[PDB]
């Protein structure tokens, strides 16, 4: 029932690049899901105290969210692209795992989900 510590979002040993790719995850990725109306439960991590699921983090044991990819994207955490795809996959995921179809909170992931499909898509060849 508590909440672990959250993701990583700092490492000075682990190797970093801005690459035009992460960039564009910043830019229009991360931009795009952020400013969205069903963003708010996936700005920061799961709660689970606040939010009285005391069984998600027994459920879900590689958390992630838009909050965390936000501090990863901003303070160049990243090596390649597709690490940070990896996350928001992830955060897609957990939330379809720990939840039931229509569900509200599986319906707003399903929305953000589709806009990064169509972002995803259109990511540029790496210069
Ligand atoms: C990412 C996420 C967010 C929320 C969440 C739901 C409502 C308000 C705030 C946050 N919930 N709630 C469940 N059951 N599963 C979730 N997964």
């Amino acid at each position: 029932s508590m909440n672990p510590p959250p993701p990583e979002t700092s490492n000075p040993n682990k190797p970093k690049r801005q690459t035009n790719q992460l960039q564009y995850l910043l830019r229009v990725v991360l931009k795009t899901l952020w400013k969205h109306q069903f963003a708010w439960p996936f700005q920061q991590p799961v709660d689970a105290v606040k939010l009285n699921l005391p069984d998600y983090y027994k459920i879900i044991k590689t958390p992630m969210d838009m909050g965390t990819i936000k501090k990863r994207l901003e303070n160049n955490y990243y090596w390649n692209a597709q690490e940070c795809i990896q996350d928001f996959n992830t955060m897609f995921t957990n939330c379809y795992i720990y939840n039931k179809p229509g569900d509200d909170i599986v319906l707003m992931a399903e929305a953000l989900e589709k806009l990064f499909l169509q972002k995803i898509n259109e990511l540029p060849t790496e210069e």
